[PDB]
């Protein structure tokens, strides 16, 4: 559910072995910051497809990235914490002008969102 | 009933762990997967927006795998998250015992690394 | 060796403990003191910033003082920090019986509440 | 220096609300407001029962400001929970930039007010 709820899971846990629920949780970071008229999201988002990677604008000014990616593995598996789906929501700072042109960028697995404001 | 600083101490950690901060992804990332396939073990990590030249990968005389990483990143303007780490250092226990003698390949595409590492099946040589 | 998670949360929570929340405040605040002096108990709160009209004082059917406070900070500019609470909700147990019938009474100053309730008492024999 | 407030707060756990330390809210008080309007940032901060003389305020090397206050309180009876704060030590970091400058304090009803001028 929560934050609180999702970290204190992995509480007995060695750092090379936190669940994928759990980066399912925290996956991506995220960096924001507002230059030359526009709000930008930064995000660290790995080895997604960018067809399958989806950004939206909420009515309630929230930010929504999306991802989803397939991970099957042939033979014997010790770890498997990659998260499979991602579901980020942000708040945004500053309201944004509701008929705008937005661009992304997605490359070396971040991805960079810029809103004009 | 008086209530409890029990909850209240709960109620407060909840809030701490609302926001997350870039010190926190420095020790938690990069999320591995690890797997074993003829003769192979395979670690995969999402390690995204990192240089090739910055990183490093070093296996440990415990059967330990180092990943490395290190960038600068520009903050220009009002800057309200700041979440994504600099630095980067994690330690993996290796699974299988591997060869450290034997050649060990990697590549970094899509911010992903991907470390191959041939496994002992036979009798272990150490070089130093 | 591979670090800690543990390790981790704790110093993820240590660093921001500098910053309390509002409704941590809303739970501590106030701090009282308590003494019985000629019959009668004093609870002295430290609660800043209300206005009398909104603090008001009750006496519980388990022997508690309840002291609830109500206020609204109108403030405007860039902020940085809400530490200050709005609301008081405090229960406090007493430490010997009240006497039901009697008039209780609350002065507030320098934003400090003290509140006097007469007891019930009686010189201890063992003849 | 950090870890403190966690064994500050932790120390009360398995305490009633009721009940918590003296030392507690010595280090807990007092809960502020931080917001900058004009040249001026203005800290409100709740420091119930104090003598405004025997409150001080100084701004430091390291640009974090400093809230000192003492006090002594007085008991006639029997003692049931003594809580409130005999002495007040809050550093607290300033957002913006700091260059010693005028410092304005008003102390009315238990609330300091304070408004610091940064560039
Ligand atoms: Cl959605
Ligand atoms: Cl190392
Ligand atoms: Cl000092």
């Amino acid at each position: 559910g929560t934050m609180m709820n999702v970290i204190m899971r992995e509480i007995g846990k060695k750092l090379d072995e936190l669940s994928r629920e759990f980066y399912e949780s925290v996956i991506p970071p995220i960096d924001m910051y507002e230059e030359g008229g526009e709000l930008v999201v930064v995000a660290d988002l790995a080895g997604f497809n960018k067809d399958k990677i989806s950004v939206r604008l909420s009515a309630q000014n929230e930010l929504i990235i999306n991802a989803e990616r397939e991970i099957q593995y042939i033979g014997t598996k010790y770890a498997t914490q990659r998260p499979l789906k991602i579901h980020k929501v942000i708040r945004l700072p500053v309201k944004v002008k509701r008929d705008s042109q937005v661009t992304d960028k997605y490359e070396n697995g971040v991805l960079t969102i810029r809103i004009p404001v």
